[PDB]
């Protein structure tokens, strides 16, 4: 369909030139707590807060690059990413998953163990975020099928403030519409692989919302090291 194709088109193209790949950034490591378990290693918060900050920023480069994304209220633009801030990120962060060495790769080519991410700042989380990013290998997304899911996940109606909730669900349904036609295409063998990528959704919420809980618990013993919340970004 080339009104489905044209947007499949214009959410990959948002997605590619906000989020740069695995492939094209030159991995480098650390030895900081690289085989010792710790509560919280400062001098990798205080790397990784540095790298969310410009990575908050590409996501709402990414939300603005959505069809109709910037014709909803400002209110409800900042209500959106407030609430899907965390699932892209986690998102984001487990699309860069290398198994064997079982590390994350961040937007600068930082690669950090399972180790450094638990240090630094994920904690009792990591083993879910982990988890999530071995889910997500199997369904072998493109940058279409990524950019997509992202989208889903930001342009959702159900957010608690919303002032058009019906307006969001409205500009979520040609998105889901596009993912659906768009995955059966090109992977006709598999007709479960849609619902399977939705559940990925739902899996991102619970795990998003462990993380919201995570990021208090680091505000209440960290303050002095704290960059602003994302709520104080956005707004
Ligand atoms: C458990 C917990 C640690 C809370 C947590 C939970 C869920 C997601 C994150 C998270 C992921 C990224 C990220 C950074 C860079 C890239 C990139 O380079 O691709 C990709 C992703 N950042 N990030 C994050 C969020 C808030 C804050 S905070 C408290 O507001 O300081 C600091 C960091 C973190």
């Amino acid at each position: 369909t080339p009104e489905v194709g044209e947007l499949i088109e214009k959410v990959r193209k948002a997605h590619q030139e906000t989020f740069p790949a695995l492939c094209q950034l030159g991995k480098y490591t650390t030895n900081n707590s690289s085989e010792q378990r710790v509560s919280l290693d400062i001098d990798l918060w205080d790397k990784f807060s540095e790298l969310s900050t410009k990575c908050i920023i590409k996501t709402v480069e990414f939300a603005k690059q959505l069809p109709g994304f910037t014709t909803l209220t400002i209110a409800d633009q900042i209500t959106l990413l407030k609430a899907a801030c965390l699932d892209i990120l986690i998102l984001r962060i487990c699309t860069r998953y290398t198994p064997e060495q079982d590390t994350m790769t961040f937007s600068d080519g930082l690669t950090l163990n399972r180790t450094q991410m638990h240090n630094a700042g994920f904690g009792p989380l990591t083993d879910l975020v982990f988890a999530f990013a071995n889910q997500l290998l199997p369904l072998e997304m493109d940058d279409a099928e990524t950019g997509l899911l992202s989208a889903i996940c930001l342009i959702c109606g159900d957010r608690q403030d919303l002032e058009q909730p019906d307006r969001v669900d409205m500009l979520q349904e040609p998105l889901l519409e596009a993912l659906k036609v768009y995955v059966r295409k090109r992977r006709p063998s598999r007709p479960h692989m849609f619902p399977k990528m939705l559940m990925k959704i739902t899996d991102l919420r619970s795990i998003s919302a462990k993380g919201a809980e995570r990021v208090i618990t680091l505000k209440m013993e960290i303050p002095g090291s704290m960059p602003p919340l994302i709520q104080e970004m956005l707004e």
